[PDB]
C-alpha cells in the first residue's frame, strides 16, 4: 500500500537482523512479566509493589499536554531554505550572506479553529509557520496562506478567536457569533472575501501558497532600514477542493493533508515554494495611499514587485510526531540581526503572544526542546534554572552581568535600528480606517464571474444560519464594498429565508 | 431554531432590564478602551504600560488544559437519582437508605478514541459516567454502554488505548495496529462483536443503556457482604444509526450527541434510566462456571435476574461547558460505605489510574473543583495546603493525628468488609481463560439474520485494510468462535482483497 | 506563655462545647481508621485497594508550590486604611473619596534574599507589600523599607539578585559576587550606605517605615496630572537592631519578626502608619536637577514637603498561613483609575515582571485565590477557562467584544492620562548619571559620628571578605563619594588584610 | 582562601586563553545591549519591542520550582561502589556479580525538617541517598543516619512531618505539636532516644554512618531468597558537635556540611563508606522475638554479624548544584534484579510516595533530567509523549505490546520471587508491638555515664517548651523505658518549670 500505511512494516524490515530490545522500566530495570499484575493469589486484589504497572500506568496517565489555543490541527515536514539571488543590500541577515548557502528549515502546516481530532479539509485560513535554524540564531516565518487578516488591532484577536469557536453553553458553532462579531467590525471584509473564495479549502498543503503578512524591517550592514513583505509561492501550482469534495473528504479522510504530505515526501515527490519578498523605502511609506503597517491592506504588485530570495524544500519527513510536531514552537520574536519588526500593531502584539503561551504550554525551558533548540547557534547568558533543565545549566560560569570573571559580553554590532516617532502616547482609533478600498479591487479586477458567483454562494449559504438583524448589517457592509454584492447575497438570503 | 441555536438571544432576553455591565480587568480596574492598543503616535510601536491588552492576552493564552488522555470528546447534563424500590438488605449505603429520597448527579456521555473535535456519531464504545452527590461523600460509578470491556488485565490497558490512536509517526489511524493487538489477544472477542453489531453507533445518547461493567460488593448493616453488577437501561428505547446515516451526520453535525443533549433538556423532554442491579452470593461466585470476576463475562439473567432500584432523570443543561463538563472528574475509588470493590483486576487498576491522572490533568486540588466538591457532605480531614488552595485550608485547626486538641476523629463503622485469600503473591496468567463461549452464545442466541450479516460486513470492511497475516489470525479467532462466523468474515475478505 | 504559643489550645477552648468533626477522605467519605494500612495478613505486603492512605499519601506529596523568586520568607497580617485628609485635588482614585472612608488592607513583610527558611534579624532591605482591596478594584502598593534601590534599569535586576543569592557551584554565599556587582556599578553606593548603617536590621516589622520608592502619576476629576512619591511612616517609632543582638536572635529565633507582629496583634497592640505624599507639578520635574523618575534620587524634604493622607493599621492575624500569606500576591500594575505610572524604567519593568511570575508560581486564576479577589469590585470581562476556573466562568455569557447581546462595555471615563514625549526609539545609556551627590548629602549630612562610624565597620567588615582588586574598586568608588570614606574603609580594610 | 570561595577565580583561571563567548538569548540570537532597555526618548515609557528583555525576565521569573516536601536542605557529591567482597550466593545482581567492579554512584546529604534557607547544623535525623548506575538499570539506596525510625505505619508519616514543621496559623516552629504526636505514638522512644544523644547533631556529613534502615530481600540465580540489611560506616570515624558549638555554628556558617564536603572533594580528601549487609534466613524470621519487618527495631549484632561487601567513594564534587544536586530523586522502588522489597509496612509506602512526589516536582518526564538518566542501562519500552521528551519519544517504533513488528520483550529471568502469606485482608494495629526493649537495652548498655546524662539534658531542654499534661505523658513513657531515665528527666523538667 501507500508509504504511510507500510510505517510499522518499514520498521520491522529495518530491524530484520537484531534480536528484540529487553522490555524496562522508566528507569532501566528489565521486566520479568509486562502482560499479568500481581495479584493475592489467582482471584485476590492487586498490590502496591507491582511497581512496573504503576510505573507504566502513571506514565499513560501524563501522556496529554495542552493543545495550541488556535492551530490545533497540524501537520510537519522538514527541509532546508536555498538563496538563489542577491539582496545582501537590504539585509545583513546571515542567511542571506551568499548565493548558494543553505539553512535547515521546519515547517507546520494547520488550520485555524480546529481542535486537534478535527477535519483537515475544511473553510478556513492555513497556517505555514518555517522556522530557519541560522547561525545568528533561529528565524521564525511564522506566517499563513493569505497576505492578509481580519482584524487589524491585537486586543481584538481572543475576541475573534472566542467568536470562531464553539459558545460557551452549548459548546456548539454558532453563526450568530461569528456573523455578529464579523458584521460589527467591518474590516474584516477584505480577509472574509479571501476565505469565501475557492482559496479558501486548499487541495492540501503543497498546493497554496505562504505569506509573513506583516511589514518588516530590513537592515543592511550599513545600517540603512527599509521595509518588506515576505512571500513564499508554492511550486506544485494553486489547486483547490470544491465545497461537495471536501465535504466528503472530511468523513471520509479527516486527516488528508497529513497523509497528503507524508506520502508525497516518503515517495520522493519533494514539494517547493519560491521565496520573494516586496520592498518599500520609508520614503515611499510617507507616501502610501493607506498606512503601509496595516494588517488589511497589500501592497499592489504593480508598484511592489516581487524580488526573488531563494526556494524553501521540504525532503524529510518526521520520525516522531509528538516530538517534533505537537512541541514545535514558532516565536515571530526570533529575528537575527538584519531583520526587524515594523510598528504593525498586531506584529507588536504577536511579539508577546508567543513565548507567553509557549512558557505555558510546553514549559519555561521549552527553548531547548530539540525541534525547538537553536543547534546551529551557541547559546550563552545569564539565565539559570528553571523547571527541567535539561543541561550542564550552563555550568559553574558566573550568572551576574556585568562581571570581571570572563563571562559572555554583549555584541554592539547586533544593536537595533533608532527611529524617531512623532505623536503622544494614547489608543488611536483604526476602526474607520478604509474598509472596502481593497476589498472592490478584489472583487471586480481579481476574480472572474465564476469565481464571483461561488463566493456569494459560499457567503450565503454560511449566512443563512444567523439571526436577521444580523444578516441586514453584513449585507449592509456588502453593498459598501459593492452593490451587486450585496444585492446577490440579499437575493440568495431571501431565497433561504 | 433550536433553543441551542438561541443561547445568546435568550441570555439578552433575560437581561433587558438591567444596564450593561463595566468592562474590568482581572484585578476588577474599570477598563477605558478595550478596542486600541497604546502607541506612541498613530503609527508607533506598543507600550508596556497597555497592561489592560497583556492581561487579557496572557489569558487568553493559559486557557487550554491538558484533555482527557481517554474519552476526551463528551457531552454532560445534571438531573438526581430517586430510590424506587429497597434493597437495604444487601447494602447500608445512605444513597438507598428508603424509598423516595433523591440524591443529585452529574452525566458525561462520551466516546473513547476520538480527541476534542473528532465527530460524534461514529463506531465506538460509548461512556456513561454518573456522580452521586451522597451525604456519606461523591459516589461516581463510572459506566459504558457495553457490560464488558475487551481485556481483562489493566497492564494491557495503556497499549490497547495506544494501538487504536494514531500511529507514533504518520500521526494516522493505523487499522495495523488495531488488528494486530485483537488478533494477537484473542480475549477481545467478545467486546469487538458487541462493537460491530448495530449498537456500536448509538441515535445519540438517550438511546442507549448504561453498564457498571465491573462487579462489586454491596455489605448491609449486619456485615454481609455480597457482589453485585450495575445496570442502568434507558427508557428511551434502544435506538441505532445506520452505517451511511452516521457517517453522513459525522460530517454534517460532528456535535450531533451534544445538540441532541442539549436540545432535549431544554425544550423539556428529560431522559429516563431504570436503575437495576444483579445479585451474586459468595457461593455462587464459588459455583460459577467462569470467574466471576471476568471483565470479558457477563452474568446470564436467567441465572441472575435483574433487581429494580431506582430512577436516574436528567433535567438541567450545564450553564458553562467548560466549568461543569471539561473539569468533571469522575474517580471509580469514590465509595460510600456499603459499597466497595470486588478483587477484579481491571477494577483493581482503575482504583489508582483516575485520581493519578486527575492530579494531572486538572491539578492537586481538583475535589474542590465546584462540579467536583462533595457539597453534601461535610470534608474534615488533616490535609493541607497544594497549589490553588481555596476556602480557608481548614483555618488554624491540629493538621497531625493522633492529637489531643479535638481535631477530627475517625468513624470505626466505616471500616471495610474483610476477606480471607489464598494462593501465592505472584502474577497468574489471564490469558487462556475461555474466550469463545459467550461470543458464541451471542452469536447464536442473541442475534438474528439479518443482525448477523451486518456484524460480519461490518467486521469485514474494517478488517479489510490489515495486513494479509494478521486478517489470517483474526480469521483463525472469529473460526474458533463459530465456523459460519469465520468463513463468511474469509469470504467478504476475500471478495475485498482481490 | 504568649499567644503565639497557645494557638492550639486556644482552637480547642473556641470548640469545647461541640463534638470532634468525623474524619473523611478528599471525596468527603468516612474514614474506619487512619492509624493502620490494608495488608494481607500481619505481615503482608500493602494493598492497593487502600484508597485512603494513597489519597492522603499523595496530597501530602502535592503541598509544595515554588517560593518567590525574591521576597521568600515573609510574614502576614490584615487591617484598615482610612482617609484624614482631602488630596482630591491631586487624584480622583475612590480610595481617597472623602475624609473617614475605609478600605481594607492585607500587607506582608519580608527579606530580599533569604529563602524561605532563613533567619529574620539579617542586614536586607525589607519588603513593604500593601494591597488595598477599594470599589475601582484592588491597589497594590508594593514598597520597602527604603526609598531608594541599588540599580535604575529593569534589565540588571536579574544579574543583580543571582549576585546576591548562592554561588551556582558552590551553593554558598559568595562576596566575591556582591561585591564585584557593587564596584562594577556605582550607582548602587546610595542604597548600599543605606544598607550598612543601623536601619539595615530593624527590630521587627512594626518599627519601620514604608516606601513606595518610586514616582506615580496622580490624575484628578479634571485630567490635570501631578507626579507623586508614597510614604508611610511608624507610628511606633524607628527601632533597629545592634550587629550582636541580630546574629544571637537568628540562631537563637530564626522567626523573630513573625512571633514578633503575631503577639503583638495577638495581645491587641496594632501598629499603626501615617500615610503621606509628597507632589511635583510637571514644570518642577522639568526643572529638577537630577531625573525625578531615577530610583536612586530622594526629593529633598525642604523642597517637596510631606502632605498628610491617611492612616494604615493592622489589627487582624491570618487565620491560615499558607492560604492568606504564602499565597498573596501583589501586582504594581494593579491601580485604579486616579493613579498611573510614571516613565521610571524599574516600574516599566514590575509592571510585566510580577504577573508574569504570578501565573507561573500560583497559576493562571491566581487573582481568584480568596486573599487575592478583588471582593469588593465587580468583576466582568471576556476572559474565560484556564486551569482551577473555580466560579462559574461567567456562566453563558456572550465572550467576544464588541456583540450585540448585552454583554459588558468599557467604561470611557476610566481612560489613560496623555502625554507627548520627545527622542528617539533605542536604549539611552544611564550608568553614567549622578551617582554620588545624594550619597554625599547622606554620609555627611544625615549620619551623626557614631552613625557613621558603625556604617564604616559593617562596610569593611562585609567587604574584608572579598578579593583585592575587587577592594581597591569598592574603595575607589567610596572615595569618590567622600575622601574620609575611603580612607576610613581602607584602613579597616588594610587591618583586615593583615 | 578555601576552594569554595575561588570558584569564579579557578573558572577564569581555566577561560584565561580563549575569548569571552557572545551574549544570545534564548533562541541564540546575539545580544547588542543588555546594560538598558528601550524608551520612547531618554525619560519615556518602556516598549514591548525589547523582547531581549522580556526573555531574560520571563526566565528569571520562572527559575524556582517547589522544593522537597522533605529533606529540603540538601548537599550532593559523585564518586563510585567498588565490590570487594563475594556476595553472589545471596543477590544475583549485576552490582554485585564479581570483585573489584566499580559502579559510578550519586550521593546526597540531607536534614529533614528545615526548608532551603535554614542551618545545617541542627539536631535532626541525616539523610544519606545513593544511586547506583547499573547496566542493570537505576538502583535507589535511600538511606538515614540511624537504622530506625520514629513511627512503623506509612499512614501516620504524613501527620508526623505535618507535626515536625511549623503550625499552620503562626508559621513557628511549635513544642506542643511535636511533643503531643511522640506521647501519644510511645513507638517512637527508640529513635527519640537516637536522636537526642551526641549523634543527632554530626560533625558533617563525612563523619556519620549510612543505614538502609529496612529489611531488604536479596534473591541469588537459584532462586533462593533471604532477608537483608543494609549498612555503610565512615571511614572517617564519628565526630558530633557539641550543643553550644552547633548553635554557634547556625549563626555562624549555616551551611557548613555543604562547605565542609566541598572543601573535603576539592583538596582531595574523598570521604569513603565500607559497605555491610546483614543476613536473616526465612527461617530465622520466624523465631525472631519482634517482628523482623519493624522499622523501630534493629538486628543485634551478636546474632547478625556485619558481613563485608565493598567501600563508597566520593570523589568529584557537583558542576553546577542546581541540575545535579536540587533535581536528582530517588525511587526506593528502583530495584535492580537480585533486591527485592520486603513486607515492611513503611517500605511499602515508600514505593508509592516518592515517584509520585517525583511526577508534582520535577515532571513526568523527571527519569531523563541527566543526573537521573539510567546512562549505563538501556531504555525500551512502550511508554510515548508527556511534558518535556526530549531524546527522540523513541522513533516510529511500534507502541502497542504485545505486536508483531520487533518491539522490545519481556525478559522472564527478571521475574519476581513469589512468596504464600496468610491471613486476612485488613488493617493490623501494629501500635501496641514492644515499645520499650530495644530502647531499654540501648539506654543502659549502649551509652556510658556522660552520654546518658547529656541525652537526659537533651530532652529536658527540648521538652520543656511543651504543656504540662504533655510533659506528663511523656515522662510516663520514659519511666516504660527505665524509671531513671523518666526521674531525671522529670527532676529536670521540675527543675525549667
Ligand atoms: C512511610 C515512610 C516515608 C515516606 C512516605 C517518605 C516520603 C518522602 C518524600 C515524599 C520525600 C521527598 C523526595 C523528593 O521530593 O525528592 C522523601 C525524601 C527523603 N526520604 Fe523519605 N519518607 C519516608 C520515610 C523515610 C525513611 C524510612 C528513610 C530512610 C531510611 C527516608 C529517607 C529519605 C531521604 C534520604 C530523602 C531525601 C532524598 C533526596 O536526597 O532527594 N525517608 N521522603
Amino acid at each position: 500500500r501507500d508509504p504511510a500505511s507500510d510505517q510499522m512494516q518499514h520498521w520491522k524490515e529495518q530491524r530484520a537482523a537484531q534480536k528484540a530490545d529487553v522490555l524496562t522500566t522508566g528507569a532501566g530495570n528489565p521486566v520479568g512479566d509486562k502482560l499479568n499484575v500481581i495479584t493475592v493469589g489467582p482471584r485476590g486484589p492487586l498490590l502496591v509493589q507491582d511497581v512496573v504497572f504503576t510505573d507504566e500506568m502513571a506514565h499513560f496517565d501524563r501522556e496529554r499536554i495542552p493543545e495550541r489555543v488556535v492551530h490545533a490541527k497540524g501537520a510537519g515536514a522538514f527541509g532546508y531554505f536555498e538563496v538563489t539571488h542577491d539582496i545582501t543590500k537590504y539585509s545583513k541577515a546571515k542567511v542571506f550572506e551568499h548565493i548558494g548557502k543553505k539553512t535547515p528549515i521546519a515547517v507546520r502546516f494547520s488550520t485555524v479553529a480546529g481542535e486537534s481530532g478535527s477535519a483537515d479539509t475544511v473553510r478556513d485560513p492555513r497556517g505555514f509557520a518555517v522556522k530557519f535554524y541560522t547561525e545568528d540564531g533561529n528565524w521564525d516565518l511564522v506566517g499563513n496562506n493569505t497576505p492578509i487578516f481580519f482584524i487589524r488591532d491585537p486586543i481584538l484577536f481572543p475576541s475573534f478567536i472566542h467568536s470562531q469557536k464553539r459558545n460557551p453553553q452549548t459548546h456548539l458553532k454558532d453563526p450568530d457569533m461569528v456573523w455578529d462579531f464579523w458584521s460589527l467590525r467591518p474590516e474584516s471584509l477584505h480577509q472574509v472575501s479571501f476565505l469565501f473564495s475557492d482559496r479558501g479549502i486548499p487541495d492540501g498543503h503543497r498546493h497554496m501558497n505562504g505569506y509573513g503578512s506583516h511589514t518588516f524591517k530590513l537592515v543592511n550592514a550599513n545600517g540603512e532600514a527599509v521595509y518588506c513583505k515576505f512571500h513564499y509561492k508554492t511550486d506544485q501550482g494553486i489547486k483547490n477542493l470544491s465545497v461537495e469534495d471536501a465535504a466528503r473528504l472530511s468523513q471520509e479522510d479527516p486527516d488528508y493533508g497529513i497523509r497528503d504530505l507524508f506520502n508525497a515526501i516518503a515517495t520522493g515527490k519533494y514539494p517547493s515554494w519560491t521565496f520573494y519578498i516586496q520592498v518599500m523605502t520609508f520614503n515611499q511609506a510617507e507616501t502610501f495611499p493607506f498606512n503601509p503597517f496595516d494588517l488589511t491592506k497589500v501592497w499592489p504588485h504593480k508598484d511592489y514587485p516581487l524580488i526573488p530570495v531563494g526556494k524553501l524544500v521540504l525532503n524529510r519527513n518526521p520520525v516522531n510526531y509528538f516530538a517534533e510536531v505537537e512541541q514545535i514552537a514558532f516565536d515571530p520574536s526570533n529575528m537575527p540581526p538584519g531583520i526587524e519588526a515594523s510598528p504593525d500593531k498586531m506584529l507588536q502584539g504577536r511579539l508577546f503572544a508567543y513565548p507567553d503561551t509557549h512558557r505555558h504550554r510546553l514549559g519555561p525551558n521549552y527553548l531547548h526542546i530539540p525541534v525547538n533548540c537553536p543547534y546551529r547557534a551557541r547559546v550563552a547568558n545569564y539565565q539559570r534554572d528553571g523547571p527541567m533543565c535539561m543541561q550542564d545549566n550552563q555550568g559553574g560560569a558566573p550568572n551576574y552581568y556585568p562581571n570581571s570573571f570572563g563571562a559572555p559580553e554583549q555584541q554592539p554590532s547586533a544593536l537595533e535600528h533608532s527611529i524617531q516617532y512623532s505623536g503622544e502616547v494614547r489608543r488611536f482609533n483604526t476602526a474607520n480606517d478604509d474598509n472596502v478600498t481593497q476589498v472592490r479591487a478584489f472583487y471586480v479586477n481579481v476574480l472572474n464571474e465564476e469565481q464571483r458567483k461561488r463566493l456569494c454562494e459560499n457567503i450565503a449559504g454560511h449566512l443563512k444560519d444567523a439571526q436577521i438583524f444580523i444578516q441586514k448589517k453584513a449585507v449592509k457592509n456588502f453593498t459598501e464594498v459593492h452593490p451587486d454584492y450585496g444585492s446577490h447575497i440579499q437575493a440568495l438570503l431571501d431565497k433561504y429565508n
